[PDB]
């Protein structure tokens, strides 16, 4: 009848397991500018008990992680390891905390910390360990194929951080209120809408509509049309904004007017076979970039195509990508083995006081390998490179010319 009356119980239900993350991260610039590498081992821990039997069930939830530096680290950053006030690496680090659930049909709220993936609030899972938020999350799938969000969030913490109350700037969440819906129309067509109101921060909506359509020979078509719309408060923090800005934003990062943007973006992905093809367009619009992660907002709150090193988010910045992808198994090579290239070029990027015309590329190339059976099943290689280059108005104020390797050897096990 209802997920609560399926409940087995506390223990019976229980679900555990460990991830081991091997990670590895380094950024070369040209002369003058910062170069970074990070490599770091971590274990992360997610445990969910079942929900007792009865009308309203109960349960708990544990999740955390603890890590260590491999190497000195002396010029670690991107987010993958906490830094002491002197600049050096953190040699070893544990984050996270436990929730309690109450669940009533097919309902359930979730009180204390957790794993975001709310497109307007979506914790970091690209680094060693994931982001954490802590609040209240209510979970309402009373309709098939719909679900419906709505929760209240007063913590972040970013990968980076030791403080329970603190994104990847070392600033805390004030209150994050969080509401949306998805739904399945079809086995075809999918849609969602979601909003973000944080208090004295900025206000966000996204909206996702995406369509598979049925070709013959085994083959399809994907389109994809996906939106934040975002009004930065006067007293957030963004880096893009043009027009009339404060005196000390040069340094504060806080305009003291509000900044609006809309990035929106649209896919077309043709498959066949062992093979893939993406096409994808992508636009921002108003006063500011989609300055995203800079309030506590989350720091995967991207859920954009053209996003790899660089997200393609200055003001008024427009950008196209093709991507191509090969199934190395499909193709009769190597079961789980597959390579994603892409080239993206962005245009029009507003820098404030400088010029109304900089522009970006990127270069990305992704090799992975997934362990397909044995007692490594679901262990898994990424091996990723940018060549990443940006018009010199387009340097320090965002990323700069870079060669990036990431490499990721991802190792998990169930506990039960």
């Amino acid at each position: 009848e209802s997920e609560q009356s399926e409940a087995k119980g506390f223990v019976e239900d229980a679900n555990g397991s460990i991830l081991f993350r091997t990670g590895y991260l380094t950024r070369d610039k040209k002369q003058g500018a910062k170069d970074t590498s990070s490599v770091a081992q971590s274990a992360i821990v997610s445990i969910e008990s079942g929900f007792t039997p009865g009308i309203v069930g109960f349960g708990v939830g544990v999740v955390g992680d603890g890590s260590f530096k491999i190497g000195e680290n002396k010029n670690a950053g991107n987010q993958m390891i906490p830094k002491h006030n002197d600049g050096s690496a953190y040699d070893h680090w544990a984050r996270g905390g436990g929730s309690v659930k109450a669940r009533f049909s097919n309902t359930t709220v979730r009180y204390g910390t957790q794993v975001l993936d709310l497109p307007v609030l979506a914790s970091n899972t690209g680094r060693m360990v994931p982001e954490y938020f802590t609040g209240t999350l209510l979970t309402s799938h009373e309709i098939k194929n719909l679900e419906v969000v709505a929760g209240k969030f007063t913590k972040d913490q970013m990968s980076d951080q030791i403080n329970t109350d603190a994104d990847a700037s070392g600033r805390g969440l004030d209150r994050a209120i969080v509401w949306g819906a998805k739904y399945k129309f079809n086995d075809n067509l999918n849609a969602s809408y979601y909003g973000l109101d944080s208090k004295n921060a900025l206000e966000r909506h996204y909206a996702n509509v995406n369509f598979k359509q049925p070709l013959a020979n085994d083959s399809s078509l994907t389109y994809d049309f996906s939106g934040y719309h975002t009004k930065f408060d006067a007293n957030a923090h963004t880096y893009s904004a043009t027009g009339t800005v404060a005196p000390n934003y040069a340094a504060d990062g806080i305009a003291g007017e509000e900044k609006t943007n809309n990035i929106w973006a649209i896919s077309g992905t043709y498959a066949t076979g062992p093979h893939s093809v993406m096409l994808a367009y992508q636009q921002n619009t108003g006063n500011v970039g989609y300055d995203y992660g800079q309030n506590a907002d989350g720091f995967q709150s991207i859920y954009l195509p053209n996003s790899y090193m660089s997200d393609f988010i200055g003001n008024h910045e427009k950008s196209a990508q093709i991507q191509y992808n090969v199934d190395f198994g499909k193709l009769g090579v190597l079961p789980g083995l597959n390579w994603t290239t892409a080239f993206v070029y962005g245009w029009d990027i507003k820098v404030r006081n400088v010029t109304d015309d900089a522009q970006e590329r990127e270069f990305f190339n992704q090799v992975k390998y997934t362990v397909q059976s044995g007692f490594a099943k679901d262990a898994s290689l990424r091996i990723r490179n940018s060549y990443y280059r940006a018009s010199d108005a387009y340097q320090g104020a965002y990323i700069g010319d870079t060669n990036e390797w990431r490499i990721f050897l991802d190792i998990p096990v169930k506990l039960f």
